[PDB]
């Protein structure tokens, strides 16, 4: 193997139960589509104690719809608080920008903010090519046992045309754990990994 | 065996109402919630076994110690803090050094930090954050260990531990801890 620099991590969110209209997204706050997983998902992923992490994107896929989902791409980069409300409302605002969208298409929303009618499928497709893609496997090798490829882009669920796309398995532990977790938990392996110890 | 956490939530306010206004605010209040849903909560159910302190500081008088047991007691932000405003409207008017049962599983209480700390210390593992301190993935958590959480010690026995190289919001730090015991009771 070789001496890898730090390198771009991606998150994918597959929320299937949240809707892409933006009221009945804040009504799901606590309700059964238990809309609040996405919000700790963008704190988890962007924000350490001092400083928002560099180089880390997030892409949002909201499934629940009439016609498209919606991808919404969070890039720590260009977004210039972390609670649930404020979170939340980055969406909103991306949902509201989204209205009348037709299939693949793609719209700015703010600096290192976008909506685009992509499929999940078609967006690994697009990930597939120079990232390394991984999805949660209580059953997959533990993640402290494999060394993680650059580029990494980590699939999590709310909840082989895999294969064929070369995403492999791995496990954070024993337990089944919410999302945000995960991303916790993702990070910190990367941290270690990356920093030696 | 027993697992939990004490978080000094330094000017966290032990009024009901500037609580509230706090959420996002100069002293981010969401990060209560978030310390109790990490601490509480897996995706499957709730954990067996498991205790938080929450120590709200910023008072008229004493501050408020609300004590949460997994056993015991909607996950969101609001549902959390919720139970919390229930606890502080619990605790007004109380004497210094009391305790008030809220509901099964939640309590209140007039005791500090260090008051706290030094009953814990009596059984419990301590254990402190400090970029310095050991891996936790090198040592073998002990047996009913505490973990001190920031927004004489050495004295108390308190032992540190570093969760890795970043700096990690309070709520994070629950999720690594109980990770990290997860691993070493299932010999992962």
């Amino acid at each position: 193997s070789n001496a890898m620099r730090n390198t771009m991590r991606s998150f994918i969110l597959r929320a299937r139960s949240a809707p892409t209209d933006s009221q009945r997204l804040l009504d799901e706050i606590g309700g059964k589509c238990h809309t609040e997983i996405l919000a700790h998902c963008m704190m988890n992923s962007l924000f350490t104690a001092q400083s928002h992490r560099e180089d880390v994107v997030i892409h949002l896929v909201l499934e629940s719809t009439r016609d498209y989902s919606r991808t919404i791409t969070v890039e720590a980069n260009e977004i210039s608080g972390f609670h649930e409300a404020a979170l939340i409302a980055l969406l909103v605002k991306a949902l509201d920008a989204s209205v009348g969208m037709g299939k693949e298409q793609t719209r700015v929303v703010q600096p290192g903010l976008t909506v685009r009618t992509i499929s999940f499928e078609a967006l690994l497709g697009e990930l597939a090519e120079h990232h390394s893609l991984y999805m949660m496997d209580k059953k997959g090798d533990s993640i402290r046992d494999i060394k993680i490829g650059p580029n990494p882009c980590f699939i999590l669920t709310d909840h082989n045309s895999m294969k064929r796309l070369g995403v492999e398995k791995i496990s954070l532990g024993p337990k089944m754990l919410f999302a945000s977790q995960c991303v916790t938990l993702i990070h910190n392996e990367i941290d270690h990994q990356e920093a030696g110890w």
